[PDB]
């Protein structure tokens, strides 16, 4: 089992049985908690539906679906060899169903995929029929065999000490500093909790030198009693913050921490780095500093009321007062009927009393609304942000994200991925429910996968945490599985060699095309796997490359585009699989960008609204390193205007509503382009506007030949959104006019814009965590505020509705001018 490790490892991309940079046993401790919980679900998984993983959802089938059905009877194209017949199906009839009303042990999978039409759920709440009616296309499976369950085998008193709290700063340490002669230092210490100062406590300013020593005793204010459970203790250093590392006061034994102890620092407000408990791995380039310390137990009247209940009707970034505090406490009991209260009321805790956090979980234990309260996602968010270290708070919320279905599991992985972070200890309520959920299904379990190792790949801050997750993952996910991501792992790690060595040597001569299509032969001639799962779409099995087709963009950071044929024989199309590798970009970015996208679709879905976003598949990999999806037949606005006019700025109005006639045959078609393209650019001015990323050059932004719009290239990042006149004109407008389209379109943006106010919350608490877990550089009080005005919260649906047409007003009146501007910067 020794070379079972070594897979792990590699599989991870970390070894977990690495004791260099720990200064206890919280992560090796962890390995063996998760044990049981790596057992207890793998020894109650049917092993059938584990081995099928059938894609379901219980959400009632969208309106605008509904529409695209006749007589209530489905067709589904059935083969078993190289014939092949029709069937008429009912949408609640079940696939067993249609298997005796076939005839009239197989099981259907569909054509070209690895996805399956198994289990008791009606035909209508399987994503992939809901996903061709949507798109129009016609439903063709296989009749095979199940696969066989037997590839999925795995492998056999605190609260009496009344002292003060106190540390010693003996010193800090750097082998080299700076070249910056000749500034001053002092260590500033923080006892923390929950982003919370419960005590501050600084020294005196000493030249900055490679050895400054203080042995300096710092008494805070707060009894060692009156620690809380995740307190931490922040070790700042300032001239302004240079250095900070983190010391959790009570450890994963409930032990108050003793001893000597020699930290080594990160080097550089909101971010989720801060907040680690992790030491910096380069121990002889880093920071250090060397500290020293010397078990823990387990009516209102009218106007009140009043007070009380606009308190808690509030936004969640709405700032609480000292007043406000005060009235959520004293009233805790009345204030814990309503659920969306429980965020405002556990900010209002006095966690630096112990007096205070008993009677605490004395009220927690009286969870009657919460349990019985219907799940609300964007509440129960709230809870697991850096605002609460307290797991009995960040517990319950674990609680309620027990009833999600693994259908909204996927829609919040990545997120809920992120808010590990957040998490005080290493093993948490959160990280085993992800790790349960991973190994319930093999789809959540896949992006899982990809969405730790994306973690631990390039972040040094909590690699450690997240590989100790992953293999915990690893060791129940199944033999079958393990054999797919070794597969994928390989063939990444290949391509990205590629992708870096060809970036070495701005047009693509063709010495760089020889070189690159060379490259490719070699790989691809006995040393490439035949076929592997594409990581951002598992049920597609990538076979041979199209080296014929393959190619290096035209851009600055030299992106390899790829094709594959597929290597399933029963798939239908002859298409081939594209892929774009890049290095040069954090494509951490566009994943949560992405993903929010993803949900704001899900969001539209309820109000049965359908703007026609493109989430295309987007996986992070490595360091500035990773693979996206390709489009077919996509092209960019920017380039279907350098068609008519290249090299100067000179854009044409007409030149979009020309390209789209020319790419659409009939003409009937050509209205559904056009139409697709009225709803595709509705979504994207309204998603784009919330988000704060709708001022971009037309370059990142693309269209298919359907007429179907989306925007690419999230890492970059004055109008509000791209309403551009080209768009405008194949509205039928221009300038001082309107349209049957335009008028439409208004009408969809105002739909989707209201739509999304609906679930304010909801878009706060996700925008607010992208920004701490994903953007470092943008981790500000107002960078985060920006989208509570976007949202104009407190407002009326009148008041918003004016207030986004104004917005889009505003794009007309601007024209072609902020495009121009960008033409003048990206261009030149
Ligand atoms: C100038 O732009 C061009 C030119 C030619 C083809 C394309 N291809 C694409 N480019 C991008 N961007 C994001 C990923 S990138 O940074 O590696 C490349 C840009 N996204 C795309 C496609 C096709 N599908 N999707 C989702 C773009």
């Amino acid at each position: 089992s020794q070379a079972f490790q070594r897979q792990l490892t590699a599989l991870i991309g970390y070894d977990v049985t690495d004791v260099s940079n720990v200064h206890d046993d919280e992560l090796e401790f962890t390995r063996r908690g998760l044990v049981t919980p790596r057992m207890a679900e793998v020894a109650s998984r049917d092993p059938k539906l584990y081995a099928m993983h059938p894609w379901v959802t219980s959400k009632p089938l969208p309106e605008y679906l509904w529409k695209k059905i006749a007589n209530n009877c489905i067709f589904i194209v059935i083969h078993r060899s190289t014939t092949s017949q029709t069937i008429k199906v009912s949408p609640d009839d079940t696939p067993g169903a249609i298997l005796q009303s076939f005839f009239t042990d197989f099981v259907l999978r569909v054509c070209g995929r690895d996805e399956y039409l198994v289990g008791e759920t009606p035909i209508k709440n399987f994503q992939w029929v809901r996903h061709c009616l949507k798109n129009g296309e016609e439903i063709h499976v296989v009749l095979d065999t199940p696969p066989d369950p037997a590839l999925d085998e795995v492998r056999k008193s605190l609260w009496d000490c009344d002292r003060k709290f106190r540390v010693k700063i003996r010193g800090i340490d750097i082998p080299v500093l700076p070249r910056n002669t000749d500034l001053t230092v002092f260590v500033e210490a923080n006892i923390q909790h929950g982003q919370q100062v419960l005590c501050q406590r600084r020294t005196s300013p000493k030249p900055f030198t490679e050895e400054v020593l203080w042995n300096v005793w710092l008494e805070f204010s707060i009894k060692i009693k009156d620690l809380p459970k995740g307190a931490l203790l922040n070790l700042q250093i300032y001239c302004q913050l240079l250095y900070y590392v983190n010391l959790l006061l009570i450890d994963h034994r409930f032990l108050l921490r003793r001893g000597e102890y020699v930290l080594h620092m990160w080097q550089i407000s909101f971010n989720a780095d801060k907040l680690t408990s992790a030491t910096n791995p380069d121990k002889e380039n880093s920071m250090s500093i060397s500290i020293l310390l010397d078990a823990l137990p387990k009516e209102m009247p009218n106007q009140l009321r009043k007070q009380l209940e606009a308190i808690i009707a509030t936004d969640p970034l709405n700032p609480l007062t000292a007043e406000d505090k005060e009235l959520l406490w004293h009233f805790r009991y009345e204030s814990l009927k309503h659920p969306k209260a429980y965020p405002k009321l556990f900010s209002s805790v006095k966690w630096g009393q112990q007096e205070i956090v008993a009677k605490t979980y004395q009220l927690l234990a009286r969870r009657e609304v919460w349990d019985q309260s219907a799940l609300d996602v964007g509440l129960t968010m709230q809870l697991l942000d850096c605002n609460f270290s307290d797991e009995n708070v960040r517990a319950i919320a674990v609680q309620k994200l027990e009833s999600l279905e693994d259908d909204d599991v996927l829609h919040y992985l990545l997120q809920l991925v992120q808010a590990v972070k957040f998490e005080p200890y290493h093993d948490s309520a959160l990280a085993r429910f992800l790790l349960k959920r991973g190994l319930r299904n093999k789809r959540i379990g896949h992006f899982l996968f990809w969405f730790l190792r994306s973690e631990i790949a390039q972040s040094r801050h909590y690699q450690q945490r997240f590989a100790v997750i992953l293999e915990a993952y690893l060791r129940g996910c199944g033999t079958a599985m393990l054999h797919d991501f070794t597969q994928q792992v390989q063939v990444i790690e290949m391509l990205q060699k590629v992708t870096l060595d060809i970036k070495s040597l701005y047009d693509v001569s063709s010495q760089v095309i020889s070189q690159l299509k060379q490259k490719l032969e070699n790989l691809q001639n006995s040393q490439l796997p035949e076929s592997f799962r594409v990581p951002y779409d598992p049920g597609l099995k990538a076979g041979a490359l199209a080296i014929e087709k393959c190619k290096v963009m035209a851009s600055k950071k030299k992106p390899l585009w790829l094709e594959f044929k597929c290597a399933d024989p029963t798939a239908l199309s002859n298409e081939t699989i594209g892929i774009i590798f890049k290095h040069g970009d954090d494509l951490r970015q566009d994943m949560l960008i992405l993903q929010i996208l993803r949900i704001m679709e899900s969001i539209w879905e309820t109000e049965s609204l359908d703007l026609c976003l493109l989430p295309y598949g987007c996986i992070s990999t490595g360091d500035k390193i990773g693979m996206i999806e390709i489009v077919k037949d996509a092209t960019t606005i920017a380039k279907i205007q350098q068609s008519t006019v290249g090299n100067t700025g000179a854009f044409k109005d007409e030149v979009l509503n020309h390209w789209l006639k020319e790419k659409s045959p009939t003409e009937e078609k050509f209205q559904a382009a056009v139409e697709r393209f009225v709803y595709s650019c509705a979504g994207y001015c309204v998603a784009t506007f919330v988000l704060g990323i709708g001022d971009r050059h037309n370059d990142n932004i693309m269209i298919t030949e359907t007429g179907n719009l989306f925007h690419i290239d999230f890492g970059h990042i004055r109008v509000p959104f791209v309403l551009t006149p080209d768009f405008l004109f194949v509205m039928g407008t221009s300038g001082k006019k309107t349209s049957p389209h335009f008028q439409k379109f208004q009408d969809i943006c105002v739909k989707a814009y209201l739509a999304l106010r609906h679930h304010t919350n909801l878009l706060i608490i996700l925008f607010s965590m992208m920004l701490m877990t994903g953007m470092p550089q943008l981790t500000s009080k107002e960078d985060i505020e920006y989208i509570r005005d976007a949202l104009t919260v407190g407002k009326n649906e009148e008041d918003a509705k004016k207030y986004f047409l104004d917005q889009i007003e505003v794009c007309r009146d601007k024209g072609w001018t902020v495009q121009f501007n960008w033409f003048l910067h990206l261009v030149l």
